[PDB]
């Protein structure tokens, strides 16, 4: 299981950067993970403790402040969905561009 | 299939709001859909044409803006995953609660 291809590809929100702070303690402990740490997590992250085809750097991983410091637990979500759309400049263009996305692939 | 369930579940992300000029046309769009244009939708951004259990409105989906009008197509990603972390004031807090949250759930 490779995490170093894992940091490499995550990306972040809410205020966080990989130059934050917490992100880089964040980073320092997961290296320093046991595997069965390692399995764990990515079960918490991903619902399964395997690493996808291509290895961990083929994951999409978020990781967002979602508040200051806290006794409450991280929280995820493992089956999160994404729709990229450009703002177009009609209904008429939105409509034939999305139906051409789905329709074509 | 309840896209009027999807509709009330979905959040948004890039500068999109509920009342965006672009969220509302969409949701005319997509409301308009024929039922094999709503499977179609489905495929495309979640990576089946079939509700989950409890239906559409159980759905995790953002629908975020990656750009201004272009002739480029929506794109999506299917399995998105997402760590939700606290700003913990220390690195010894962050690493108690992470492991907590991993290991016991
Ligand atoms: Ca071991
Ligand atoms: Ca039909």
């Amino acid at each position: 299981l490779d995490f170093q291809a894992l940091e490499e590809t995550t990306e972040y929100d809410g205020g966080y950067t990989r130059d934050s702070v917490l992100i880089r303690e964040f980073w320092e402990i997961v290296h320093s993970f046991t595997d069965e740490q390692k399995r764990l997590f990515l079960q918490f992250t991903t619902g399964t403790d395997r690493a996808p085809v291509g290895g961990l750097g083929k994951l999409k991983m978020i990781i967002a402040k979602n508040g200051p410091d806290t006794e409450r637990l991280p929280t995820s979500h493992t089956c999160f969905n994404v729709l990229l759309l450009p703002e177009y400049s009609s209904k008429e263009k939105l409509k034939e561009r999305l139906l051409k996305a789905i329709t074509y692939a």
